């Protein structure tokens, strides 16, 4: 007998996500200090086409129009980040009132319109003045971050009930400090590992203070997770032990390095051991890292997940990577990022978290796709592939819920086309198209699709 | 709007990829027998010792061709089956194999098209420098003329080389193909040995009034600018540097083959970057000019395009990087882009002297699964072929002298450094049993040939 389909729970947070550097512009206005991304994009050869976020989507100026679009869409929630440099131009010291006033006005406008604000405290825009003294590799950054975080939490806790300490610490550490393709452009694995640990301790400090002081907000963190699959199993071959081990270690670096500390109070020990055995990490640091996460661990209120695609990997002795593995690209649909469209990966990932970690509310804090959108003569954007991407992932999410995953919300990346970091403006993820010459917002077909989807699933 | 009368609908294979019997009947060792027998060279330690065992099973395979309704079949002759040491003693068992294959093809009304060299140089000749040793040209020529003279009554189309780009750069620069050397200057030597080898064969055929056609197969990758995809203005430096990268892929072999000179701006760039001795640049142009002869046809292997853009940070020999456009990709990580085949063919027609063109390879790798009822529902391969057939048709409609189309491949086979992990066949091969299973694409193509002939 047909029992009602499990649907999205009541109160499920259908949302859209942005980040301060990617949309705000006004990079030097009203006392805002220089961020590491201001510095990074103003230097040669770091960004495609020499693009920068000086203006971006001009959201600092046009936020009222953007909240109006959010209201039209029927978003239950909006995830955005606060620019540390608008609050503390120098990272610490004097507070910039005009920065507070911007966020006061944005947050109030959201609440007036019935949209739940969800704030990312750190989405990659460290004050350049703190980078000048080591940045995340300097242990004292932990305290400067904490002071910033508690200031904005105490200011906005009446209206903002969900706080994300960090967006994607994997990217911050390894892209910012190992690969150097993101600000601050450093290229040193051991420094990247110091950063990993600084971010964890920062996170725990904020979670601990909210709990200890009985502040009525929820604190979580956002991790990018990329489910890893074996090409050997795709081919129907037998998997060797060495391949199983090496691919698993590569998966642990992507997926468990932050998940394990955040939810279980320890780093993945096999990965740390490997990194020590390959002289990529000092034994003394591996040991102290482990001791310190255990000492400081506290369980968060929710887990945020950024999901886009999977990886398919296989053993490769000849590889120049830190593990003897190579990637394979399975046949199928790919985005302008060269990312495989693989909704099953979202389902598999969510089931894996349910089965492998203590229960915790989960939010998908980012999911979306980049297509080379064209504005038609009638001023429309017929982004049918984006619609299909989103429909399929929404259904992956539904199915996870049907299997008892505690999913409480879903934030499309992005509300609007924006500055895609080192790729500049070349990658469009919006459900709203932004003409960068005029700053006109054009609703893509995906906007109308999402609007209807929310209506039918709330 | 129709395919011309007598259009050669075909399928293509290569000796090392299908034959097996790698050391039977006195066959010499090739650089691919050596390459696959060293560790770390091929995925999963795969080798071509057995492959599809076509050496033994060719009669079944020819019946499948007949069933398919192929007008033509492109295959390669293994030099090491004919001259085990590359020169000297002629092996009769080798000759007898190609005798029987060619006879069986002709008997079934299928036109044989022979690639003389599809990458399997005798190891004995590599021992003395291979394609970098100028004497190779004469060893190759003697092999070529022997087989041409033997089979010219039944084989009217001969391809000197399959993809000299791959031979030189993948074999002698990147070293991911046999013989696994990594030296760009040696690769440029190889480029030139291949061009002179080509001209020598074309010349002897025409000079001796041998009634066959001689061509060459080049892999061509049409190149597109990400900057144009984004609707931005193109800078002069990007246009120049991406253009140089396309010339290395495309014009480096086309220009000598059809026009009798190498692309000068590329040579100049390679000289400027100490990638090519100035002296060699000069001699290359002079020697190609002296030996140039126009061929009877051009073979094109087309699979995909490249989208490129400028990158000063790049570690490649040009300051460029690739972009991956949104769309469908194959198991090779290749964009499905049938427009690239049309654009490429219009470009050949507009840029070079008129010449019959054959698509000597086109196809796609998908991760084929045999169902529980013994079928393979390769609907994506069907879609791939359908769209590329339509691009070929559009090229004809627009005045391109396209005279045939060979699907890569008749059957799943050894995909070089990827081993057996990539399946390009319209026929599935179970390597444990050597069973051939017709994929859905087999019947699609069967029907398409009947409707377009
Ligand atoms: O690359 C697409 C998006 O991926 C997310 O993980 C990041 O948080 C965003 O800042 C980025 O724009
Ligand atoms: O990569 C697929 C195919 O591409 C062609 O260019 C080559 O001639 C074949 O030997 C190869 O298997
Ligand atoms: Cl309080």
């Amino acid at each position: 007998m047909l029992e009602d389909p499990m649907s999205f729970p009541k109160g499920f947070l259908w949302g859209a996500a942005t980040a301060s550097y990617q949309i705000e512009g006004a990079w030097n206005e009203d006392g805002k200090g220089e961020s590491i991304w201001d510095r990074f994009t103003h230097q040669k050869r770091n960004i495609l086409y020499g693009h920068n976020g000086d203006v971006a989507c001009d959201h600092y100026h046009r936020f009222e129009e953007d909240v109006s679009l959010m209201k039209e869409l029927g978003l239950k929630a909006y995830r955005f980040s606060i620019a540390w440099t608008r609050i503390f131009p120098d990272g610490f010291g004097t507070v910039n009132q005009k920065g507070l006033e911007f966020y006061d006005r944005l947050i109030n406008k959201l609440v007036e319109n019935g949209i739940e604000p969800v704030v990312t405290l750190y989405h990659w825009d460290l004050p350049q003045k703190l980078q000048d003294i080591g940045g995340w590799a300097n242990p004292e950054i932990v305290n400067y971050y904490f002071d910033y975080a508690m200031l904005v939490i105490n200011r906005y806790k009446d209206k903002v009930k969900k706080w994300i300490t960090f967006n994607e610490p994997y990217c911050i550490a390894f892209l910012g400090y190992f690969h150097g393709i993101h600000a601050p452009g450093i290229k040193d694995f051991k420094v990247a590992m110091d950063v990993v640990h600084s971010l964890m301790l920062s996170h725990f400090k904020v979670v601990k203070a909210v709990k200890e002081n009985n502040i009525d907000v929820e604190v979580g963190i956002t991790l990018n997770l990329t489910p890893v699959y074996l090409q050997t199993e795709r081919l129907g071959y037998k998997v060797s032990e060495i391949e199983r081990e090496m691919v698993s270690l590569s998966s642990q670096l992507d997926n468990q390095l932050f998940l394990d500390p955040v939810l279980k109070g320890s780093y993945p020990q096999k990965l740390l051991d490997y990194l020590v055995q390959k002289d990529l990490l000092d034994s003394q640091k591996a040991l102290s890292m482990q001791q310190e996460v255990k000492e400081n661990f506290i369980f968060p209120d929710f887990l945020g997940i950024n999901y886009y695609t999977r990886a398919v990997r296989l053993y490769d002795e000849n590889s120049s990577w830190i593990f003897p593995i190579r990637w394979e690209h399975p046949a199928g649909e790919y985005t302008e990022m060269g990312w495989e469209v693989f909704p099953q990966g979202l389902f598999d990932l969510l089931i894996w978290i349910k089965e492998s970690y203590p229960q915790i509310p989960i939010y998908i804090t980012e999911n979306g796709a980049a297509y080379n959108d064209i504005v038609t003569e009638d001023g429309k954007v017929h982004d049918s592939k984006r619609i299909e991407y989103l429909k399929q992932h929404f259904e992956a999410a539904r199915k996870a819920i049907e299997n008892g995953v505690d999913l409480r919300g879903y934030f499309v990346w992005s509300l609007m086309d924006n500055f895609e970091w080192a790729m500049g403006y070349t990658k469009r993820f919006g459900i709203i198209y932004v003409d960068y010459e005029t700053q006109k917002r054009i609703k893509k077909d995906s906007f109308y699709f999402y609007q209807q989807y929310i209506k039918e699933n709330s």
